[PDB]
């Protein structure tokens, strides 16, 4: 009916979404951290087989490891500057349009529910237009709606308020006089659903236009009828218009960018389909007057066995098991370098052996 | 003055604070992008000093060049890792603070805006009940109030209305029958501000309680009289309490990384007061008394001046990498190279080329 309250069909699923919203923050935090972790383990990467390198000039797997070093270097290099041009804003995007929207839909059921008073007066019913949900805390009767937002920290939010399609669990439709999201008249009512001035809220004169609230979702009529609840299970470009933060939650959560995008992430697949590994092939290992078709695949063949993904393993291995000694870059006891991932420990060993490395030309062209 | 309409001089600040407030997810975008960028730049450094040293080892600045070039290192992955363990959250924390509150106050204002009937509803007013602000596109009475929240882009925000202090614009006062934010009667009434039930909101009983409405701003009595406005021009731990929305939204402004903070920038001041110069002479340099930095330091560089690095870092700018080099078409000095990308291509490429020259000098 006109101006009776809003039933717990109508109000539980806004609850339902407030709750999941307000972990979106902290995991675009987590997928930041988890962003940098991989371009930072790249980067170790860079460093271990630089270190190997520079201990190692004599090594006769010069080739195989100076592209494998070129090829961490440029995936943690480019995943680097990809996090700063396109994925960091894709993460601000979505946390500051999920905190919007929750910003509305707080208000908005606040409001709601303050405008309780005595029987007659009630905004967020249960079945009825007679029965106030009831608060318990951060609980309207039996469903978590704290209109409130958490620290940010890493989390994992829930994913079925909004997701990939739209917001499936919230309703639509009302707007003529079938009881659907507002119950039959009792003696209960919440005058802020209707803007006809019989019954609702304004005095002699109905508001001059309907109302949009709940940041579009939701229309206030000015005549003698329902509000009516907007279609947002299906999201698209028709939002734009009607529900634009609807839709701007709705389509930066769809475009987070992860850590386990392809920017911050290890190519896959046969050696001459990783493209960043094949290009480096053309770059640092064959001449610039190569006539050859297919030469990258033919140099990778040569130099690792096959073009198999696995085929770079005994290289990677070989990296992972020199030992560092106790004594470069301070360091007090030996290791190898497959248990030394901190990135700047990392850096002060290269460091230290691209110096031993220029003193051993010194005394080699010495030596004459 | 009990359920008048909101005058411009309360609600304008609001409008302001929206404005404000639209911002600041596009600033923590640019902060955060300068923070990398000021990252990358010390890395490029790194691998400059790095390229240098691979090109020229009988260089007789090997010391100082490893020292720099170990600095480096430590600054820009110390500068990541900071970044990562405690930069980005403060900047998403103030990006969603602002916004969160920033959601609130839109949907608020909307509301008020939206009741609007005849000459009898008018909760938006200018200074009198009677007249009701207009709103020209993104403009209400000639004040900009943007309903909305703008593409996230780089941007910079104002600072005038959310301040290191507090919230300065933003009226207090209200409560009782002093016209002093909602003017005195006439035709136009806003009921939603008051929840007694003669003049009010409310049919025949008071609202149970006072409302709190505007993230804990502004409170709505079930008593005739008018509204209250909190003072927030000082924000403080009371805040915490009655308003945590402003309270987060002025807290998370003022704990934001910044990119020229010290774990993103170089270290300044003598070459002996530089804690991570200091502490590499004694990792990459010194054997095994008292001041042995400082003294090696001095040595190294000739003075304990700052700028006594200048030297050696104006040598490696000026070392020119030929066309050839990693597959590049033309020749350019260290110096005009910036891209980290292309600067670890040519520090693998000169790294293999110096491997192969020891091979070479070994044979020989
Ligand atoms: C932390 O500190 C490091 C070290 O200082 C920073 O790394 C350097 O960063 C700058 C970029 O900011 C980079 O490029 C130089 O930038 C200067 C302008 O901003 C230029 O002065 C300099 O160009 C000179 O040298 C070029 C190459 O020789 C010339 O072609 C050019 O014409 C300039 O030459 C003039 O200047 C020299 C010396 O003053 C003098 O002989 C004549 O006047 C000459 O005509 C570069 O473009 C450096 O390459 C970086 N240094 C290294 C060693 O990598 C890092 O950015 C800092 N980090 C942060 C966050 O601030
Ligand atoms: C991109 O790819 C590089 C190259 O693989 C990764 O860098 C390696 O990261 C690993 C894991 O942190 C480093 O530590 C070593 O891992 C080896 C196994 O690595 C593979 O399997 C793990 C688990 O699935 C994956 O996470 C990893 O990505 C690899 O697929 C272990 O075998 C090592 O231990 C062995 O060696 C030491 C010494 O010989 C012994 O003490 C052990 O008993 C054991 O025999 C070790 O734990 C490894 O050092 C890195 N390699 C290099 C060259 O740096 C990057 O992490 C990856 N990047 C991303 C984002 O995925």
């Amino acid at each position: 009916a006109e101006r009776t309250g809003l039933k717990a069909t109508a109000w539980k699923p806004l609850c339902k979404l407030t709750t999941e919203l307000s972990k979106v923050s902290g995991e675009m935090l987590n997928e930041g951290q988890e962003v940098i972790s991989n371009i930072q383990k790249i980067k170790a990467a860079e460093y271990k087989v630089s270190i190997y390198l520079a201990k190692n000039p004599e090594t006769q797997a010069l080739q195989q490891l100076t592209l494998l070093r070129g090829y961490f270097a440029r995936k943690t290099n480019g995943g680097l500057e990809s996090y700063k041009t396109m994925g960091l804003a894709t993460q601000i995007r979505s946390a500051r349009a999920a905190a919007y929207l929750k910003g509305s839909i707080d208000e908005f059921l606040n409001l709601l529910e303050s405008l309780k008073g005595g029987s007659e007066n009630k905004c967020l019913v249960t079945t009825n237009a007679d029965t106030a949900a009831t608060r318990r805390e951060t609980k309207l009767d039996d469903q978590e709606c704290a209109l409130s937002m958490p620290e940010t920290k890493p989390e994992a939010a829930t994913r079925t308020e909004l997701t990939q399609t739209g917001y499936p669990n919230l309703q639509h439709g009302g707007g003529g006089t079938a009881n659907t999201f507002q119950p039959t008249t009792s003696t209960g009512t919440c005058k802020l659903l209707s803007g006809h001035s019989t019954n609702g809220y304004p005095t002699t004169s109905a508001l001059d236009t309907t109302a949009k609230v709940l940041a579009g979702y939701m229309t206030i009529p000015n005549t003698q009828v329902e509000a009516t609840l907007a279609n947002m299970q299906a999201m698209g470009n028709g939002h734009k218009a009607t529900a634009p933060a609807w839709h701007e939650a709705w389509e930066a959560r769809n475009r987070e960018a992860k850590a386990k995008d392809l920017a911050y992430t290890n190519e896959t697949g046969n050696l001459d389909t990783q493209p960043t590994l094949k290009a480096l092939v053309k770059t640092l290992l064959l001449p610039k007057d190569n006539t050859e078709h297919n030469a990258e695949a033919t140099k990778l063949e040569a130099l690792f066995g096959g073009l198999a993904a696995d085929k770079t393993k005994t290289y990677l291995d070989m990296v992972d098991a020199e030992i560092i000694p106790a004594g470069i870059a301070g360091r007090t006891t030996e290791a190898p370098l497959g248990k030394i991932h901190d990135t700047v420990e990392l850096g002060d060993i290269l460091s230290n052996y691209e110096m031993i490395a220029a003193q051993n030309v010194v005394t080699l062209k010495k030596n004459l």
